[PDB]
């Protein structure tokens, strides 16, 4: 078995068929194991990435309802998303350029190798291939302070410089408007403190801000993010025949007013 | 650590100090585990109960949603709830009277001793000395009694689930009336969840499902609701809500109680 311990000694576990690879990398621990009913699990310093058989779970409420709360992204920042997920969802909409930075070449690599859930997208963006999606290996925080220009920008990182005031400032600046930042921001129950400080943080940047959670498979349930957004967006209405022609699993756009599901000590503590 | 362990390999886990008792009743394995973080764990036959800290998280989206939106909930029947939780919840309510059928008395005694979570109520239920709650030992499904503005079904995972025991809720429900069960985890217990909203709707008049992050349970956690007579499930009594003390359920954002994933929302319909 495979278990990622989380605070207070809550425990999100996996029976595993096997162990397929160990790097150390320059900047983290890299682990993939082979799952009896999940897929193959990628692990970074002993926290679940992702499972592939479940997913889409995290890079679908990600993604799409900032994507859709948008009236037209047409260009868009990742900051990490190694594995290619993220920029695999923002593709399912019809922007004109995805730019990904990532600080870490050896978890592309493992992902592109051994997950593949990109399905062939991160070898094109190594080839410089790819028509839209285009692929810088560096820090997502000094990228933003000499790159603009963003109609949505979403941070797909690890575990927390990315949830600091001074970061939130360089993606208002960045941001088009009107223009939308989300972020993944923790395990709701277990990560509360880090939720809260990052939305405090927000709160002093952005013209409104907005929580939400969702059941994300793999993870501590369920999974808090964080929305910032710079001018004239209604974050609670989404583009419904957009939302039609997305291919989708697990996040609702037809009942998006759910996605606000919160925990109401956490809501009373963030307003 | 304690692990249980669910369909296809997933786990939910607590590191645990000491397992500080182990007892067969006439109808199950009862433990009681000591966590490191998570206050007293209560499992039956090796399925987390509750835990101590966090255990609000399942007993508050059971019971309020479904007292909130019946008009006058004035008698109200539970079907399990050994620890007191529900019971505990359904208080919170001007009822008149709530009834608690627990089929292990056991699991009463048990919770009462070493959990704890009931503030007293077990004690006076036991003794006959509460002046609304009312405690009997027997099968929910052959308790015969009915009347009742609210049934609650906290018992075990998917004869509670079967269109038998829904006609028998049915006739036993007052109109306007409303029943609520847990339903099994959204994700590891789909069949059972989708297969339980399909005998209910046989019976009811309107059958509506949500979710809930329930801390101890492989998350999120599914609940039913069957309805007889004239309750909109979608809307609750805001005023009521508002003089209740929740730490979990939000009342005043009922509209995102709905949560479901997609997949499991379109095989529902």
């Amino acid at each position: 078995a495979f278990i990622e311990w989380y605070p207070r000694g809550y425990g999100v576990a996996f029976k595993i068929k096997k162990k397929i690879y160990e790097k150390l990398s320059k900047y983290q621990k890299i682990e993939v194991y082979e799952t009896e009913g999940f897929g193959r699990l990628l692990a970074l310093d002993g926290t679940v990435q992702l499972v592939t058989l479940g997913e889409r779970s995290y890079h679908e409420p990600l993604v799409h309802p900032a994507m859709l709360a948008h009236p037209k992204p047409k260009r868009v920042l990742v900051i990490g998303g190694g594995d290619g997920g993220t920029v695999r969802e923002v593709l399912q909409h019809d922007v004109d350029e995805v730019i990904m930075v990532e600080i870490d070449e050896d978890v592309i690599m493992v992902s592109k190798d051994l997950i593949k859930i990109d399905n062939g997208l991160l070898e094109a963006m190594l080839n410089g291939k790819h028509e839209k999606a285009k692929l810088t290996i560096g820090d997502g925080f000094e990228f933003i302070k000499n790159n603009r220009g963003f109609d949505v920008i979403i941070a797909d990182s690890t575990d927390p410089v990315l949830f600091s005031e001074e970061f939130y400032r360089y993606v208002y600046d960045a941001l088009n408007n009107p223009g939308i930042y989300v972020t993944q921001a923790g395990s709701v129950y277990l990560f509360t403190d880090e939720l809260i400080s990052a939305y405090k943080e927000m709160k002093k940047v952005f013209d409104r801000v907005y929580y939400y959670s969702f059941p994300v498979i793999g993870y501590a349930s369920p999974w808090a993010f964080l929305v910032g957004v710079k001018g004239d967006i209604d974050f609670t209405k989404i583009d419904r025949e957009r939302a039609k022609k997305l291919q989708l699993e697990y996040y609702d756009p037809l009942m998006h007013e759910t996605l606000f599901q919160m925990p109401k000590y956490i809501r009373e503590t963030l307003q």
